[PDB]
């Protein structure tokens, strides 16, 4: 065994781990780790991400569940898959300690910040019994270089859009600790408490953002953006200033290329002196093993 902490204390597991499912969350740890073959089931939303579709071989032998934090397809089809060790992200965190009840392990997740992620992929790499401290210290690398791009920067004005058009990010939202390391003055900081939630479109108007971003996994195009009439006005939308994020899980290990592929559409000027292809294949390559060709498709 092992003592580890997570969101509800200190857990204790029995090593070594055989069979784990990936809900809601980290979906890419098990890219980083070369884990695949102990996952038997993952959130149907980890199929999309392409660092996955890159590491996971046989994509069909892992069980497909709900993504919906939390409560849908739940307990029976847990006990069914075996596994020892369910990585999970605390969406109702009564919905998750009545989970915890049935005799396997639980590491439970509800990071806010870069961080907290990182803190978080150490927790589960001592239940997986692998050194994550080089990989995190990549990780960390890559945050330090973009801070000293930006200092003494002004922040541009700008927002994410998730499931719709006014669902925001505001604070106690890992989303907005990212568009904050990326040189964004997120003004959904100033409408909404907690997570993701909605404001009217006419706050968003006068807010007028400079720059707005879109959820990797939002059913928004830009042009969906772009062409909506209740836009119009919005210097982001004159400006064409509209960008849908890259297909890279936030809860993980590419959260900070995420920050990186904001601060460099919103302050281009601050990056020309820099060879971005350089530090982005450094990146895959530390932090996921590729060689070089396999590196290629995820340039930028
Ligand atoms: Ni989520
Ligand atoms: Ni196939
Ligand atoms: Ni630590």
């Amino acid at each position: 065994e092992v003592k580890v902490k997570d969101y509800f204390g200190e857990q204790t597991i029995k090593l070594p781990v055989s069979k784990i499912i990936y809900l809601g969350s980290f979906a890419e740890v098990p890219a980083m780790f070369h884990t695949w073959d102990r996952v038997v089931g993952i959130s149907d939303y980890a199929f999309k991400s392409d660092i996955v579709k890159a590491t996971l071989k046989d994509p069909e032998r892992i069980k497909p569940m709900s993504s919906d934090h939390a409560a849908a397809l739940n307990v029976e089809l847990l006990k069914k898959l075996s596994p020892d060790l369910v990585v999970t992200f605390v969406g109702n965190p009564k919905a998750v300690e009545h989970a915890k009840k049935f005799g396997i392990s639980f590491l439970s997740f509800q990071e806010k910040t870069i961080a907290e992620v990182m803190e978080d992929i150490d927790t589960q790499a001592k239940a997986l019994e692998v050194d994550a401290s080089k990989k995190l210290a990549k990780m960390q690398e890559t945050l330090d270089f973009i801070a000293e791009r930006l200092k003494g920067v002004k922040k541009k004005k700008g927002v994410e859009l998730f499931h719709k058009a006014n669902k925001i990010s505001g604070h106690q939202a890992l989303d907005s600790d990212i568009l904050e390391k990326g040189g964004i003055d997120n003004f959904g900081l100033k409408y909404v408490k907690f997570g993701r939630a909605d404001i009217s479109v006419e706050k968003i108007v006068k807010e007028n953002p400079e720059i707005i971003f879109i959820w990797w996994i939002s059913p928004l195009s830009p042009e969906d953006v772009l062409n909506n009439p209740k836009f119009a006005t919005i210097k982001a939308i004159k400006n064409k200033q509209v960008y849908k994020l890259p297909t890279m899980d936030i809860g993980g290990p590419r959260a900070p290329l995420i920050s990186l592929f904001i601060a460099l559409k919103a302050h281009p000027e601050a990056f020309k002196g820099v060879d971005i292809n350089a530090i982005v294949k450094d990146y895959y390559k530390v932090v996921f093993d590729l060689n070089d060709a396999e590196v290629e498709p995820f340039l930028w």
